[PDB]
This record gives C-alpha cells, structure tokens and sequence, in this order.
C-alpha cells in the first residue's frame, strides 16, 4: 500500500455519509505533487490496491492511519456519479431554452455515451479477469473521472455499509435471472447488469423497468420479457443489450466481446444514440421512489 502522511492532508467538506463511515473532498499531497482526493474514514484497501491502477477503475492514492480511524485516500472523479451526470445532460428538462434551441436532448453526444459504455467495459474485462465479481454493477456505481475517463467504484451498498441512501430492493432491477431466483453471481451475471447499465447509458439514466415493481421482474423475466428498446437507440445497441441479458448465462459475451461491439461501433461514422429532438420526444421515466 502506499502510506500517506497525516500533515500531507487539508480536509474539505463531507461529500458521503453512512452508519459505517463518511467520505470527504480533500488534498493531498503525494510525491511531489499536490492533488485532489476523496477520503472514506472508518479489505477494501487490497482490492483497490489490486485494481485500481486501471484507469477504468477508481483508485487508491495512499492509506493513513490516525488515532483510532483508517483513512482510504481515492482517487477524485470531479464530474460525480454517472447516474446524476446522465440526468443532469437531459437539457430539455435542465435547460430547456438551450435544448429547444439546438433541437437536442442531451448535451452529450452519441460518441461520448459509447466511450462510457466502452469504459465500463474495459474496466469489468480487467477485473473478471483478476477473478473478481462485482455484483452491484450499475451507473450508480461509475464515477466519471478527469477527463470524463468512466471509473468502475463501489460504495459499499451490497455489503450493508453504504456510503451516500439508496431504496433497499433497488438493486433487483440490474440482478441477472439466476441472482434474482438462486441467488448465483458470476462474471456471465456481471454482464446482464452492464447490459441494463449500457441502457441506462442510452436512456439518459432512466429507471429500469420504471413502473413495474420487483416482485414483477421475478415473474416476466422467466417468461423472456426485457427492457424495451428506447426510441432513440439504433437496433445494432439493442441487439448489444439483449445480448447481455439471454436467460443462459454461458451464452452471453464476455465483457472483452463488449468491448469489441462497442469500439466497431465508434470507429463507423455512423451515430448510434439519436440525441435530437422532435415533437411528442419524451425521456425514459425516473422513479424516485424506486429509488431513495
Ligand atoms: C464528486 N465526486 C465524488 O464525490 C467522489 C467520491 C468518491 O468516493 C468514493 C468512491 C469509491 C470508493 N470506494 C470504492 O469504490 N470501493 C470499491 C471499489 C471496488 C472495485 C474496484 C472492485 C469496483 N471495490 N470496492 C470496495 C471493496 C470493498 C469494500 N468493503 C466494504 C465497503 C465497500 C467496499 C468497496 C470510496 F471509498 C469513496 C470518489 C471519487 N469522487
């Protein structure tokens, strides 16, 4: 691990709170240079130590300990969590004179959701194959990084111990079939909750499934029923998506084959994501009770 000095940090606001811990904006300075920091102050610190010099992958800048409380230095990713930066592009609702003006729906761009999706992809290659299983894996849990670079995280929700308050059940709405009804998570999972994270990518972080309850999921799921496509999706995502989410789980792609679709993807000059927008345009609907 690399080791922090306690003098080496200027603390900032609390940006996360949990009956397990808090997270606070910092500065730190590391080496030579001075730089931002999110800090949890209470494992996790090997399995970041493993991974996290992945650039799709949060990392740890050091670890401290200080009277009684480890403090776990992360990596700070300025723009938030994909979820809100997803909700936050739909300009129509944040901007609507913005919006109307230039006949769009969301300040970004096809490409740039692809390159999103693209680096979760990398980031959950890299991981499934240092043998690890996420099991929580959603927007939610991506951080969009300097550079708008898409970083895999999680905040500790799966393990009872979250940081920042999400509705219990919610997680049901990204679980693979065989999670949902015996309780198996495995990488082939992963994917079916990546091909929901890659449509909420699409929707502009729509709710999963919004209207429908959980209990209904267990139930239609079986039957072959699947997220529609959205409106503004070419059929080549969609068919990406429903890939994912084939009720065998050795029949989906792997998270490298993903990675292959989505790069093919951005290399054609063709757009993918239709962000404009038309009369009786809606966005896929957020239901806040789903999920607070
Ligand atoms: C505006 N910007 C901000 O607010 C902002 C906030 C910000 O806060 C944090 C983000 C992520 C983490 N930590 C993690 O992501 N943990 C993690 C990753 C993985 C992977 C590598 C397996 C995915 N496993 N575990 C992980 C592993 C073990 C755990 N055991 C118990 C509990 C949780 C655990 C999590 C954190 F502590 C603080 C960072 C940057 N910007």
């Amino acid at each position: 691990y690399p080791v922090l000095d306690w003098n080496d940090i200027k603390f900032q606001d609390v940006i996360g709170e949990g009956n397990f811990g808090q997270v606070l904006k910092a500065r730190i300075k590391k080496d030579g240079l001075r730089m931002d920091a999110a800090i949890k102050r209470m494992g996790e610190l090997e399995v970041l130590c493993k991974l996290g010099h992945h650039p799709n992958i949060i990392n740890l800048l050091g670890a401290c300990e200080h009277r009684g409380y480890l403090y776990l230095a992360i990596e700070y990713a300025p723009h938030g969590n994909l979820l809100d930066f997803l909700r936050k592009s739909r300009v129509l609702e944040t901007d609507p004179a913005f919006a109307i003006a230039n006949s769009t729906a969301s300040t970004l761009s096809s490409q740039q959701l692809l390159h999103f999706a693209a680096d979760v992809a990398r980031g959950m290659d890299y991981l499934s194959q240092k043998q690890f299983i996420h099991r929580d894996l959603a927007a939610r849990n991506i951080l969009v990084g300097e550079n708008y670079v898409a970083k895999i995280a999680d905040f500790g929700l799966s393990r009872g111990q979250e940081v920042y308050k999400t509705m219990g059940r919610l997680p049901v709405r990204w679980m693979a079939i065989e999670s949902l009804n015996y309780s198996v998570y495995t990488t082939n999972s992963d994917v079916w909750s990546y091909g929901v994270l890659l449509w909420e990518i699409v929707s502009l972080g729509g709710t999963p499934y919004c209207g429908m309850t959980c209990a209904e999921l267990y139930e239609k799921l079986p039957q072959g029923y699947r997220l529609e496509k959205p409106l503004n999706c070419d059929d080549e995502v969609y068919d990406l998506m429903r890939q994912c989410w084939r009720e065998k789980p050795y029949e989906r792609p792997s998270f490298a084959q993903i990675l292959v679709s989505l790069n093919r993807m951005l290399e054609e000059r063709k757009t993918y994501v239709n962000t404009t927008l038309y009369e009786k345009f809606t966005y896929a609907g957020i239901d806040c009770s789903a999920e607070e």
